[PDB]
C-alpha cells in the first residue's frame, strides 16, 4: 500500500502472503500480511493481550485486504530447528507455555478461539516473550496440532481445541519432534489413536455419535506419557496429559493450566535468539 514500503517476504500463508514492510509515515517496522469478515476483524483489533500479537490496522480496498500486525523476529518453528541439536531449555519451555497459557486465558475469557496453532504462529523476541499469531482469523495446511474433535468432524468445537494443539507444541518443544506428525486426516487421527489408545465411550462420552467417527477405526491400546515425553518431569507429563485429553469437556482450561503445579517455579528466560 502507498503508505508502506516492503522491505521482504516472510511467508506464505492459507489465506494469504506476508510482508515485513516499513510504515513512512510512522517510521514503524510492521507485518503487513494481504489476503462479515470486516466486522470480524475489527473485533480482533479490540483483543489486546502482552502475548497476542498487536493488531495494528486493518485496510479493505480494491476487494484486497491487509492486515498491520506488530512484527516479531522469529517464530517459534524456527526457532526451535535452529535449537534442536541442543533441545530448548527447560525453563525457557516452561516460560513459554506460561505466557501461551496466559493468551490463551485472555482470549478464551472473551469466547475467542485461534483455532490453528502451531510452531509457525507463535513469534518470539528478544526479551523472552512469546505471543499468539493470527488469532481469531479462523501449501499443504498442518494437521499435526488439530484437535480429534476436529478431525471426527464436530461443527461447534470449543476453547479447547487450542488447549490441545499448545500440548502438541509443548511435548514438541520437550522431545524435539513432532508428536502426532499426521500427514492426512486420517493419518493424524490413528496418529493420535496409537500414541492416546482409540477413544470409546468411557474416556469420551459422545465420541461414536461424532460425525465422521466409524467403528470400523481401529482399536489400539494406550501409550504411557514416560514413553511419548520423556524425559518431562511427573508435573509437565502431568500437565501434558491433562492438556491432551480426548473429551473436550474434561481437557485443562487455560485458566486452570495455569495454576497447575508445573508452574510453581516458572521465571522468565531470555533466549539466545540470532538474527
Ligand atoms: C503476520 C504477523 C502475525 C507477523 C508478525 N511478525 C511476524 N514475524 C515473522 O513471521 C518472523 C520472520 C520471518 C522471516 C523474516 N523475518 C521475520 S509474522
Amino acid at each position: 500500500m502507498e503508505n508502506f514500503q516492503k522491505v521482504e517476504k516472510i511467508g506464505e500463508g492459507t489465506y494469504g502472503v506476508v510482508y515485513k514492510a516499513r510504515n513512512k509515515l510512522t517510521g514503524e517496522v510492521v507485518a503487513l500480511k494481504k489476503i462479515t469478515a470486516i466486522r470480524e476483524i475489527s473485533l480482533l483489533k479490540e483483543l489486546n493481550h502482552p502475548n497476542i500479537v498487536k493488531l495494528l490496522d486493518v485496510i479493505h480496498t480494491e476487494n484486497k485486504l491487509y492486515l498491520v500486525f506488530e512484527f516479531l523476529h522469529q517464530d517459534l518453528k524456527k526457532f526451535m530447528d535452529a535449537s534442536a541439536l541442543t533441545g530448548i531449555p527447560l525453563p525457557l519451555i516452561k516460560s513459554y507455555l506460561f505466557q501461551l497459557l496466559q493468551g490463551l486465558a485472555f482470549c478464551h475469557s472473551h469466547r475467542v478461539l485461534h483455532r490453528d496453532l502451531k510452531p509457525q504462529n507463535l513469534l518470539i523476541n528478544t526479551e523472552g516473550a512469546i505471543k499468539l499469531a493470527d488469532f481469531g482469523l479462523a501449501e499443504v495446511v498442518t494437521l499435526w496440532y488439530r484437535a480429534p474433535e476436529i478431525l471426527l468432524g464436530c461443527k461447534y468445537y470449543s476453547t479447547a481445541v487450542d488447549i490441545w494443539s499448545l500440548g502438541c507444541i509443548f511435548a514438541e518443544m520437550v522431545t524435539r519432534r513432532a508428536l502426532f506428525p499426521g500427514d492426512s486426516e486420517i493419518d493424524q487421527l490413528f496418529r493420535i489413536f496409537r500414541t492416546l489408545g482409540t477413544p470409546d465411550e468411557v474416556v469420551w462420552p459422545g465420541v461414536t455419535s461424532m460425525p465422521d467417527y466409524k467403528p470400523s477405526f481401529p482399536k489400539w491400546a494406550r501409550q504411557d506419557f514416560s514413553k511419548v515425553v520423556p524425559p518431562l518431569d511427573e508435573d509437565g507429563r502431568s500437565l501434558l496429559s491433562q492438556m491432551l485429553h480426548y473429551d473436550p469437556n474434561k481437557r485443562i482450561s487455560a485458566k486452570a493450566a495455569l495454576a497447575h503445579p508445573f508452574f510453581q517455579d516458572v521465571t522468565k528466560p531470555v533466549p539466545h535468539l540470532r538474527l
